[PDB]
């Protein structure tokens, strides 16, 4: 389920612009989730104490947190089409230790898209937009695969 390279470029194009704020767009992606999905606070026992958007605003290890989370996956998303040691080690953490559905992973995929929306209207346009939800879905098969291996899924 392969992107061309076109559709590569536009990823790491859209990408290359969240590395301007990566903490910013990365805690707006954990708000989103946050807020959409509750169940997904619920994961986080270190966040589970946030009640309301403005604690999660102002939390620093949130902002923290989605830096971590959106390098791991720019990391991801350079590698391509061959992003199989960058994804293993995350599946397996996901999978056995921090126990995340793979239906998570469809909600902050989507917190993810919103978000680059929300922060770059003119830039994120519909190409740009269906090249990172095929970029995300393969995240999403990949992580999925390792999870079934797992008994996870
Ligand atoms: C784009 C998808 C995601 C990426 C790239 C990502 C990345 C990471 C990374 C790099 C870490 C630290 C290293 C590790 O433990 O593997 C981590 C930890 C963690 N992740 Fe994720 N993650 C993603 C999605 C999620 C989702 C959707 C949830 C929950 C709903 C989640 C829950 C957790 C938890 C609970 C930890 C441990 C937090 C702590 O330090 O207390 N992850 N994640």
């Amino acid at each position: 389920m392969v992107l061309s390279d076109g559709e590569w470029q536009l990823v790491l194009n859209i990408w290359a612009k969240v590395e301007a704020d990566v903490a910013g767009h990365g805690q707006d992606v954990l708000i989103r989730l946050f807020k959409g999905h509750p169940e997904t606070l619920e994961k986080f026992d270190k966040f589970k104490h946030l009640k309301t958007e403005a604690e999660m605003k102002a939390s620093e290890d949130l902002k923290k947190h989605g830096n971590t989370v959106l390098t791991a996956l720019g990391g991801i998303l350079k590698k391509k089409g061959h992003h199989e040691a960058e994804l293993k080690p995350l599946a397996q953490s996901h999978a056995t230790k921090h126990k995340i559905p793979i239906k998570y992973l469809e909600f902050i995929s989507d917190a993810i898209i919103h978000v680059l929306h929300s922060r770059h209207p003119g830039d994120f346009g519909a190409d740009a937009q269906g090249a990172m939800n095929k970029a995300l879905e393969l995240f999403r098969k990949d992580i999925a695969a390792k999870y079934k291996e797992l008994g996870f899924q």
